[PDB]
């Protein structure tokens, strides 16, 4: 700490998030947000960033912590290194509210 | 730390915040920022915003301080896990700055 | 930690700061932001501020570490609780740049 | 910490980041961040931005981790105090997101 | 043309608009933006806000154009001068855009 | 001028534009903007725009005007009232600038 | 029209503009934005700011019609060509509203 | 009016502006927003722009008004049709403003 971070700022998808007739007829917009940790060429995140555009745009999803959980594996999936964040912010999913995020980290 | 953390992003809401003649006859813009950590189907996001907002506007205030404390004592009632944060903004309290808050937390 | 946390966001004030012929016939803006713990009625953070904007607007400075310093003293003046950090961003100071900061902090 | 920091936010420079022949044949926006901790006359910053903007602009890089590393070294070549964090965006560098960094930093 | 000319800009207000079971269960934020000609004391602007504040947030609407229209209204029932328009935007009641509005005009 | 008018302000669309190998393998950003006039119940603006965004969304486009017209051409397909304007902007379609538009309007 | 204009945008001053206690007592912000047409060597817009700053800050205002007035006229006082115009924001002069403004033009 | 109108945004480039020992040596940021009128294939503006920015970048400036100029006659060099307009910002070239800018346009 802190050493070797890179971030994606704000990658915004869409795709279907919810259960709702609205939700499960209508994409969403949804933003992405990835810390990745990998002290200390490097094709890397463009690959990372690939998979998770492409796991999320072809999929549905039933709960923003799916979301997050399946887009944090896909970035442990190719290296082993070395500490991950990933928050994924559903704008407007409160009334009066700008956004509501789930974060969620892993070694 | 990180693991599981919810955030509740600007929530805009108007009610009474002041004691000066103003501030009791007339409501005021606040804003609400919740963070939420529980490690590690959940239906409580929604109604800990749903208590919070209620509880918000259907009431006075005389002070930020009584307004956070009492915010933060509503996200710790429903589940017992596991950290909580509010920060309350009173935007443009001040003269010549953006705004001013109060932030409280919990185990 | 967090505890009980008041912010003052972006107080901009407007004074000398600088030594340059210019800088000196012409008054800038400054940006002043106050991070203020003390856990855990309340007239203070008011007075506080009014001491600094006082301080500020009815001087001069040579240098953005003396007015920092000079604002953080004037924070640990009043009570003895219980951290204070101080942030002066001098707007557009370095070309191709939005900002140049100081940063200070006490027990 | 926290102490003494003093910020360098949002430089923002043109240069040749790439290998792809667009890359090659024109300059692109890059933003740096500095984050300098010195603890507790200073002439220094002003020449630390000084030498990154000139070191910056009169080059061509293929990688931001290769710029980033160059000016983290530019920043801790002159003092030999205390701590230094570089944070460079490519700003929409990736398809749908804003930007991606990369963060370095040193002892 | 051009003269005259007091604007009130992006005045937020909360109230029910709409006839779905959540529109007419939960007030919505609007934002509306007036345009007012009287070429060329004046206690007018504060007295005409108050009423449109007033109306606005002590009704039920069915409709941005019987809002805007009661607005406009408002806006000529106390002067007889000289021209009025009247935006109201209601934000994000589309999904993917920012914002809809009505404008509405009078001589 | 002005009387009756509805905005539709940034309506944001994915879709293919463009003929090059990037452009025709993923989908972009666009931005749309509707001004209808209609002197002087109303379901339509929901239709127009429900309209637009599923032939902008299920469509592939060789060029900014081809889609603006096409627009322009589903607006007054259903209404034959009064005037309407759309305006695309392609955001960072140029180097150095925040976007590129295109206008064009009807009677 | 269009032909020469020039654009001053957002000259933030801060001066004395009320007859209330506090306003009186203390200087608020206030935005200024200047239209100058003078179809079609120039030191002209530096001086005609000069003098728009020293009258503003070296006064004090009741009501916004006089200031905006009295910089219109200074305006108009050196050059004779050829069209002028001037609007005056008084942020958050009202509740709920971002700003309220007074323009005014001249031949 | 309106019909065909095609914008290009914010094109922000770097160059020498002005003579004084600071502008001469080092490059400024200013930003260009043009309008053009041609009613009602087109690789265009592609090439306006591709000419104003190589013009702009590599050439130095003494005045505003002669580079907006020196821009529009680049903008009506190839084409005859049919009406453009050029706005040259320079970024905070007045104290206390955000930017000062001169507008011209042509048949």
């Amino acid at each position: 700490p802190g050493m070797a971070r890179i971030r994606v700022k704000d990658l915004r998808l869409r795709t279907f998030i919810g259960i709702k007739e609205e939700e499960i007829l209508n994409k969403q917009d949804v933003l992405i947000n990835l810390t990745i940790l990998y002290p200390a060429h490097a094709l890397n995140y463009r690959t990372i960033t690939k998979a998770i555009i492409r796991h999320v745009e072809e999929n549905r999803f039933a709960l923003l912590e799916r979301m997050t959980q399946e887009i944090l594996d896909l970035v442990m999936e190719n290296p082993a290194v070395r500490y991950a964040e990933v928050e994924v912010d559903k704008p407007h999913a409160l009334r009066f509210a700008e956004s509501v995020s789930i974060t969620l980290a892993g070694h």
